[PDB]
């Protein structure tokens, strides 16, 4: 008889496979920490996103993500994600990529940073256009920071305050633990691959609907409330037609996602004009989706704030997944070289429950096959 | 007082799925295709196409349809580079909708689509970008994808080389669960489209950990054509410290069923290395198990993989995009079941670094503005 582990979790739900020492998703205790530092910390200091690339990958605040050098984007499919997918894929040529197995921790890590750059950069491209001319070194040249240089070759002259906005948003989003797309990363790291091939397939990981994180839809929702004027009737409205919250649902942590709190707090500072409607509609959405089910217990989702924050700085809504993507390349390089020191391929087990041996004229559809007989 | 729950890095031997597609019987020395065994198979000249829908579709009746013309346009200098990319770019021109959003027979008709056009890309990229491209009439002359992918890339390929390549790509096209199988159904799980999961396989497949890659056993091979005594020519390679390519300990009871077929197939071929092959293969064995009469010493499967991708004219740089050419079969299967299965892969790791403290306690902080 084929028997299974008698805690068989398909999914490999609540499995541990790795032990890091990256950062730390205190659901428990309602806290973020990027090598023991706080988001709340990092973000009301005001640490660009460069800086905290380097505090992830090398654990202290050592050396900044380099500029991007000039490299125009060869691939225009029409996606951002393809775009950026397929153009960091091909790094590895032209840029003469080793192996993972045949660098050491330096090279990695300089050519972990190198492309990292890299991604931000073609995004940006892709995001500008084909229609569009693209924008001049020099202009690039005057900004200081990777947040501010992204924002200057993507929208040429952006407004200061939507580069804040952005440095808010992807150090937030800058490493959340063990999730899908970081996962893949560290197994493609783990068969010693060049870290150009690790990056692009979690890039393919995380454009899953399922993958979770990605902002979602609520533009139409807060629009509504503010030509209406009643948040209450627009969500109970909403829920009637059989419908879902959009930015709303079960908790993660124990309580308030320290993301969500961060997010929202950015977009009352930097003066987000959707500020004041957003914060009316999560009270009406929370006392609403509180009492119809008084069992669950329901908080905001960070996609909710991360919306806002995004639509302030003028971030287009099919855009949207590509900015969360930029953020998170500093959690993928932190794993990408943790696994590379770690040194053992990831090859789960599989159990067999299918036919047992059968000959091939037992199969449906045999007489169709060609053979030599 | 931070304890791990008895575990080893890198889930070695954790049961992550249950698999209707193939059983590679270790424990007796078979390899089976939805209960098929892959002997039969050969033995038989089942066509790649036709293997491909079985592992898929768990029955026959409905093969690998032929390719479109789509004129590659990757080219880096790297195949495997150029099929990554390129299955990445498929989705938005030919409007691959994500997995979630799709029933299973779109998703079975999208990845036939697919995974056909990655073995016309292999060939566009083999033949380069120095050569004319070779007509899509001449092509159309061939029977099978087999033959069609020979045709593209070489234009007047051997017919005993096209059967060299229809053995072989049947033997890798699913071998259970590994790295790069093990990323398709990750990526899958996420409800992505299925050109993003393909496209992340390949990079998996190009790491060197991976295995099953054909060995470098030709400047060996070539030696003992040399010389003419296998026995002689092996000895100085171990005792001057290098390892014998091709050969190391068991897999499955005593002999991979894969090695046995991609050897019957070289003889079967009349493959010239042949002769040198059989010998080095005796001569390696012997002395191998002479020196270390306790580990359990066998002919890696990969080393006549090399025999017989050499005899169909594969230069060395292209046989690792012929093992990725065939594995689609597999990745393909597999992608269908993450697809039924509808359950997102998402482990968890613990934390053992450090303590919480403040930015000022990070060494460099003077240095950040
Ligand atoms: Se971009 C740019 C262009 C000219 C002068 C200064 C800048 C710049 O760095 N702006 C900026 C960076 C970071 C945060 C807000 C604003
Ligand atoms: Se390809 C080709 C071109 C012209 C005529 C016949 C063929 C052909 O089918 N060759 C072949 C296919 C499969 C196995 C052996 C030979």
């Amino acid at each position: 008889m084929t028997v299974v582990p008698e805690n068989f979790v398909p999914g490999l739900d609540g499995v541990v496979a790795f032990t890091t020492e990256i950062a730390e998703p205190d659901k428990d205790g309602g806290a973020l920490r990027y090598r023991g530092v706080d988001i709340e910390d990092l973000v009301s200091q005001r640490v660009t996103f460069g800086d905290v690339w380097a505090l992830l990958v090398d654990g202290n605040f050592g050396s900044g993500l380099p500029p991007a050098e000039p490299f125009p984007l060869p691939i225009h499919s029409g996606d951002v994600r393809v775009d950026v997918q397929a153009g960091l894929a091909m790094l590895a040529p032209i840029w003469g990529y080793a192996p993972l197995l045949d660098i050491d921790d330096a090279t990695a890590r300089q050519q972990l940073a190198r492309a990292s750059v890299m991604a931000l950069s073609y995004v940006a491209q892709s995001a500008r256009g084909i229609y569009q001319p693209a924008v001049p070194q020099r202009i690039i040249d005057e900004c200081s920071t990777v947040t501010a240089r992204f924002m200057t070759r993507w929208q040429g002259e952006p407004d200061p305050r939507h580069i804040e906005a952005i440095d808010a948003y992807w150090v937030s989003a800058a490493e959340h633990g063990m999730n899908a797309s970081t996962f893949t990363a560290r197994v493609i790291a783990s068969t010693g691959a060049d870290v150009a091939a690790a990056l692009s397939g979690a890039i393919g990981a995380m454009s899953g609907p399922l993958h979770g994180g990605a902002p979602a839809r609520v533009l139409p929702m807060l629009d509504e409330v503010e030509r209406a004027g009643d948040a209450r009737s627009v969500v109970k409205g909403i829920l009637d037609r059989g419908e879902k919250l959009m930015g709303f649902g079960h908790r993660v942590y124990r309580a308030e996602d320290p993301r969500a709190r961060v997010l929202r707090a950015a977009a009352e500072r930097l003066g987000a004009p959707r500020y004041e409607v957003a914060v009316a509609v999560e009270q009406a959405a929370l006392s609403e989706l509180r009492e119809r089910r008084p069992d669950r217990a329901i908080e905001t989702n960070v996609e909710f704030w991360a919306a806002v924050v995004l639509d302030f700085a003028r971030v287009p809504a099919n855009m949207m997944p590509a900015m969360f993507t930029c953020g998170r390349t500093a959690g993928w390089c932190a794993h990408i070289l943790e696994q590379k020191r770690l040194g053992k391929l990831v090859r789960p087990s599989a159990i067999y429950v299918g036919p047992g041996p059968r000959s091939p004229e037992s199969v449906d559809g045999w007489e169709r096959v060609l053979t030599t007989a």
